[PDB]
Order: structure tokens, then sequence, then C-alpha cells
């Protein structure tokens, strides 16, 4: 029993991550196969950032500007190109222990594991996910830009995020793989303002089903409620709307605890007016939206990976 | 900026962590060098955990009762032997992929990453912490025996927990790598109470210097105190208490923000009588007791690994 806030292993992509550096800038990279991904900015210099121009920046860049470096292996630039926001530095020496991988753009309230990097050094792993804004609650300091977000399926890894910048408001923005960042932000240091941060509905009532499987019932209630009133109250709350594909989301939790979501609801809405009057669920006072309802399953069941 | 639960990358242990079976009995092994540890318990039937004796049911196994597998490779077993709580299965072929390792004991209060493995698959990585009646608070299902826990300093693998049984409270108790339980438990099924659970006060005041870093800046006060007032105030509400040592390590800390240790338990001191009243500190709704000094500075100053 018990229940943690858990990563995926980190071991498959450890051995992906290089340190990129082009004149003064250095950030990590992305080899997979005989292609390094990493953020355009670093052919920027901390004066660029105010207002880039990649177009012309990248120009005055040849192949033999990257430095890129693998431990104490060097790479060699074969040819650059800029996709979106990412550049593809083609490299002459696949990589070794390239995994199966795989490019995904995920949704908000997915979640993923991080592995923050700094000069192409892993520093450690940890879980979190795309809030309804856009943005990530990560821990990041400078350096750690190229750091990627994934997620693991038996024996293939999905890249999912690549990190690119700090907002002045502390949370973090980045891009999909393609380059393709999540939300309105862009790669300039200027003034970007992040929309409404909701609560995840349909994390938390995974969430609460944990809880349940570990022992704690006392929020369990006695009312149950109808789709619509809880959206109602949900809203109030700056909660996401609850959809009937969330339910069928929760369907197998339901059924290994014998708890309807809609009764669950109940339950959640009796939280939110009411509150939690000083006590806990899972060691936590408040409402936690980092999991997911897989997430859930995966680890109240075990689920290996290669 | 931000301030997350962050573990140790596992690629380095991910390569070391083997199945054991014996029997009807599968558990996960660690493989370092040409000896795999696991616990001993492996020789167990579910009947034989209410009352065992290991030295009696260890001699009715040969060396070729045990089935170490790594992967899809079969390990040959050339000698066993018991130490303590674990077993030694000394095996024909070295891991290739042994790292520079080390076995440790901590005491508790201090943190470590855990790799949750099943037939010696990894599962997932997380971050805890040694409580201070030796138990920890993971997240452990059946098979799960057998995962370690594990430190990093720059190349080096810091081995310090092994797990062994959970607890009927829900709880988790395990070994050292040299078989010796943390607390007062042994490998049988039955009753075995644990102490009071009370909060690492060290750790607590390095969480509120992490926050301050951070900008989270409302629970400083006007006030001060002293060691033997503020270890008055900690007795009542089940808090370790605070001793030079524990001044001197956050030493670095204090430098770092401006803000004497003293000042800080002054501010906790009001924390722990009159709470929090609503507020959030680094998004938690609790006082966190899970980040070490060490783990501060670590995570606020970007410390790389091997």
């Amino acid at each position: 029993s018990g229940f943690r806030k858990m990563a995926f292993p980190s071991g498959k992509v450890e051995g992906c991550m290089v340190q990129v550096t082009c004149g003064t800038t250095t950030l990590n990279g992305l080899w997979l196969d005989d292609v390094v991904y990493c953020p355009r900015h670093v052919i920027c210099t901390s004066e660029d950032m105010l207002n880039p121009n990649y177009e012309d920046l990248l120009i005055r860049k040849s192949n033999h500007n990257f430095l890129v470096q693998a431990g104490n292996v060097q790479l060699r630039v074969i040819g650059h190109s800029m996709q979106n926001c990412v550049l593809k530095l083609k490299v002459d020496t696949a990589n070794p222990k390239t995994p199966k991988y795989k490019f995904v753009r995920i949704q908000p309230g997915q979640t993923f594991s991080v592995l923050a990097c700094y000069n192409g050094s892993p520093s450690g792993v940890y879980q979190c996910a795309m809030r309804p804004n856009f943005t990530i609650k990560g821990s990041f300091l400078n350096g750690s830009c190229g750091s990627v977000g994934f997620n693991i399926d038996y024996d293939c890894v999905s890249f999912c995020y690549m990190h690119h910048m700090e907002l002045p408001t502390g949370v973090h923005a980045g891009t999909d793989l393609e380059g393709n960042f999540y939300g309105p932000f862009v790669d300039r240091q200027t003034a970007q303002a992040a929309g409404t941060d909701t609560t995840i509905t349909v994390n938390v009532l995974a969430w609460l089903y944990a809880a349940v499987i570990n022992g704690d019932r006392w929020f369990l209630n006695r009312f149950t409620t109808t789709l619509n009133d809880f959206n109602l109250v949900a809203m109030k709350y700056n909660y996401e709307p609850l959809t009937q594909d969330h339910v069928d989301i929760l369907g197998p939790l339901s059924a290994q605890t014998g708890i309807a979501v809609l009764d669950m609801c109940a339950s959640l809405k009796e939280l939110l007016q009411n509150g939690m009057n000083g006590r806990t669920i899972l060691g936590s006072a408040l409402l936690e939206d980092e999991f997911t309802p897989f997430d859930v399953v995966r680890q109240c069941s075990g689920v290996t990976f290669q």
C-alpha cells in the first residue's frame, strides 16, 4: 500500500542527453539517432533575447559553430535546420543508446516525468502535469533549458516536452519535440501573461479513488449529484468542467472500489464547499490534481517497464 | 526557480536489478559485481512467514534452487550465504553495468530515492525520508520486496535501504545492504508496533529557507527566540528537538538568505501555535519535513551527477 508522487525511471533518457554550445550559450540537447534536438535560442546572446530575429541570427551560424558534446566524446555537426522553435543538428554518429522513442503532443491535464539536466548531465527527476493554461510548475535553474519531459509505455519512450523559458511569474513554458510551444508563448524575453490556472477535476477524482483504496474514507458522504449540478459548483471554484469522457475514464476505478463516479463527485462537491476541516487525505491538506486516472491504476497495480 | 520533490536519476540502479526466484516466491535482487543481494525471506512460503526459522529453511536449499534472471539472461549460482537478513548469492558472471557503488547505513531524517521494482523490472522512482521511528512512508505492492533506496554523489551510488515488509499499519520497514534492519523490526509476519512518528524539525527549517528563496516570505515574523525556548514548544507538537549540530548544517542557507537560524525558528514557532490560516508555503498547506538542508542546496544550485 501507500501512494507517492512517482516518476518514470529515467535510465533510457539519461543516455540521450548531450551538451550543446553555440558561442557563449550552453544548454542541453536530446540526441536520438544522428539528430540532436535543442532550443533554438541557443544561438542568442543575453541581449538578443529581448527581441530576437531567429532567421537572421541563424544565417551567421555554420555547422562548425555548434559544439555538441556527449560526456567527453565530441560530435560533428553535418547539417542544421530550424523546425519551429527547435534546432535539428544532424551529427555524424548515431547514438548507440537510442531507445524505441516517439514524439507526442500531450493535452492539458496529462502528466509526465521531467529529467532536469545541466551541461548535458542529469540532475534529478520529478513528476508534474501540464496545467490548463499550458504552463508547468517545475523546478528549473539557469542552464536547464533543453531538459525533456517524457512518459514510458513498456519499452517505448514518449517525448512530449522540452523546456525553453521561465516566465516572470516563476512558471515554466516549453514546446513539444517538433518545436511548437504549448500555449500562446514565444521564445523571447518579454512580459508574457498566462491565463487562469484552474484545477484538473478529473485528476482530483482519480486521487480520491486512490485514497479509498489506501484506507482514507472519511470524505465519503451519503449524498449524490448530477453532472450538471456538480459543474455548476465546480466552475465557481475554478475547477475544470467534467464531461462524459471523463466519466468513462474513471470507470475502472469505479468498478474496483464499488463507488459510482457521480457519488464521488458528491463527496468532492461537499469538500469544495465545507473544506477539509484540518483533516488530510493521503497525507495532504489540499486536493491533488497531478495524478491522472492512469497514474493511479499504474501505481495501485504495479505496471513495469523495460 | 520552483521547488519539487526531486529524486535522483535511476539509470545507474536500473542496470543492477534482477529477478530472484526460490520455489514459489519471486522478488527483486541487487546485482553488483558477481554477488546478488536479496531479502532472505525469499526462501519462505506464505505459511513460513508466521514463524520462520531461517537457519533450518536454508539447509534444505542448494545453489541450484535459486533462479536469478537478468532480463532474459540466466545467472548461475555458485555459492550462497546468509548475512543477517539478506542472502548473498555469488554468481558466475559479474555485472558489466556495475557502477562505483557503496554501502551506507543512514540515520533517521535523511532522505533517499526509491526505485520500486517488480519481477526485476523498474516501475517508478520517488523520494522519501527515514522517519524517526525507522519506518518509511513508501509506495509498495506485493512483489516489490528487494527494491533498493539509494543516493548519488557525483559518480558514486550509495545504497542505503532494501525493502523487506509492510507493517499492518501500512508503513514500510527494511534493512541496510548488510542485512541489519532499521529499527526494532524483524522479518516475520507478526504484529509489530512502531513508535511515535515525530516531525524532522531540521528538515522543516531547510524547507522554509527554500520557500524564502522562491518568493514565499509571508511567514517571516518580527520575533526571535532561543534554542531552549523553541525546543520547549517543539516537544509539545511532537517535533524533533533541535541541537547545535542542526544549526551548523543550516549555516549556508542562513548566509544565502540573510536570515538567522534562530529567527527562522521564531517564525516556525509562530506557525506551530497559530497554524497557517489557510495559506500555503511552496504550494503546500502542511509543513514539509522530507527535504534535508543538502537537498535544498542541491536543488537551488543545480548539482549534477555522472
